[PDB]
């Protein structure tokens, strides 16, 4: 670009002016390269929407925002360019789901393939689904006490099938914690999704 650590704050500001003039700026010189590299900073902005989300600046609304803006940006720099996968459910016992949907939408706008398995969903369908497809993350969703408790079995399952130790679990939901990421033997556990991609984007590469 001219300035990539402009276009980060861009992102981070949801300032959909800038972020399309420097998108517009980098589709005419038409460098996969530099495409690739506008991609990374906002990519870092999205990480700086989520620590203003844990500050109280933003609201749910801001990360809606931010996913939906980042797909658009990746949209139109498709052109000027083996995907990680993602197996995501909100678990057995719960249907609770506008989280989960907020990071499936800023997952796949960075460049995740997911494999969105919906709600209520069974641990034996979850299991299956990472036979088929062998994600490199597994992400589980949910808020209730049963759910929570779902969220073990499915991790239980995967190590009795010997798919747990080529995989990463992430958990997330209204009460997901240290605690309950110790209980239920996850890797990580995210605090908004904007930090969960954060995370998974660690775990890949």
């Amino acid at each position: 670009v001219i300035d990539l650590n402009a276009s980060a704050q861009a992102m981070s500001d949801l300032d959909e002016g800038a972020i399309n003039e420097v998108v517009d700026k980098v589709m005419a010189k038409a460098d996969a390269d530099a495409a690739q590299e506008l991609i990374k900073a906002f990519q870092q902005g999205m990480t700086k929407v989520g620590e203003r989300f844990d500050s109280g600046e933003y609201f749910i609304g801001d990360l809606i925002f931010a996913g939906e803006i980042l797909q658009a940006a990746m949209d139109k720099l498709k052109p000027a360019l083996k995907r990680a996968k993602i197996v995501l459910a909100t678990v057995e016992g719960d249907l609770h789901d506008i989280g989960k949907n907020i990071f499936r939408t800023m997952a796949e706008a960075s460049g995740f393939e997911v494999f969105d398995l919906g709600i209520d969903v069974p641990v034996k369908i979850i299991v299956d689904k990472v036979k088929e497809v062998n994600p490199e993350i597994v992400g589980l969703s949910g808020v209730l006490t049963l759910a929570l408790d779902s969220m073990r079995e499915t991790v239980d399952a995967l190590k009795a099938e010997g798919l747990r130790n080529d995989l990463k679990v992430i958990i997330g939901g209204v009460p997901v914690n240290e605690n309950v990421c110790q209980r239920v033997g996850a890797d990580d556990f995210s605090t908004n999704a904007a930090d969960g991609v954060k995370i998974c984007q660690r775990w890949v590469g």
